[PDB]
């Protein structure tokens, strides 16, 4: 589904749809389609435009839209576009559904006058799938970080109020300045207002992780979050800007004050 911030649709490619039906065993599904010269000119008009293949669960017996499906490729799958195998990690996190990525067909496209062949080899198919192709504008983690930075941060007053309201449980708590993902000093300590914890994670490393495994779960509380909920924490940010690189942890009291450990 186009709920991802890394790619957004510009136009659907016609005659590039396909339904994959259940198969007991071995099989291969073929798709022929052409990409008009106008769509080639559009791809050339902007460096951020790519041709992405999408696969989703095809829920039967009801109406479904072209994009609303969460990205789910049949696992295992071998995708071959114009003879060249696609090395894309199309379906990451095999254990979870909806954590797949699209396949980039842009570099292996043929001229408009010729035909594009997409083969999909499989050993079995337990559920029906919908296959689509879209031209999309892609965004890198750095641009998305820029978007996050331009947002209003989580004010330090809110964090101090939360600390004071929490530590009255029945002495001190440890705030890490390190990122759980990168294991390095955070540069962009971020989280969500939905998160019930003062600990943060580096926004850039989070976006880097999600760009290859779209779980969209907080690396700390594992709650499902969304891109537009990410905001910088002014409290941890100020603590970092006023600390030496040596410090990895910090002691926090009910006062909101903080001491290097
Ligand atoms: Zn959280």
């Amino acid at each position: 589904l186009f709920t991802s911030p890394f790619y957004k649709p510009i136009v659907q490619i016609p005659d590039a749809n396909k339904k994959l039906k259940q198969s007991a065993g071995r099989g291969c599904t073929k798709m022929k389609f052409k990409v008009s010269k106008s769509n080639h000119d559009l791809l050339k008009s902007n460096k951020s435009y790519k041709l992405y293949l999408f696969s989703g669960f095809s829920i039967p017996f009801i109406y479904e839209t072209v994009g609303h499906e969460a990205i789910d490729f049949p696992y295992p799958c071998e995708l071959v576009f114009n003879g060249t195998k696609l090395e894309d990690n199309v379906k990451g996190l095999k254990k979870q559904n909806g954590t797949g990525n699209p396949a980039n067909l842009t570099p292996y496209l043929k001229v408009p006058t010729e035909m594009n062949h997409l083969d999909l080899h499989y050993l079995n198919i337990d559920k029906e799938y919908s296959i689509s192709c879209f031209i999309v504008e892609v965004f890198s983690p750095e641009a998305l970080l820029g978007k996050i930075l331009k947002r209003p941060k989580i004010i330090k007053q809110a964090t101090t109020a939360y600390i004071k309201r929490t530590l009255n449980e029945q002495t001190s708590t440890v705030l890490s300045l390190q990122c759980p993902i990168s294991c390095t000093r955070m540069k962009y300590p971020a989280k969500t207002d939905q998160c019930k914890h003062i600990q943060c994670f580096d926004a850039l490393w989070f976006l880097h992780s999600q760009s290859q495994v779209p779980t969209w779960q907080c690396p700390i509380c594992q709650h499902p979050i969304k891109f537009d909920q990410l905001k910088i924490s002014e409290f941890v940010d100020n603590i970092i800007q006023n600390c030496n690189e040596d410090v990895e942890q910090v002691e926090i009291s009910v006062d909101g004050s903080w001491k290097p450990i």
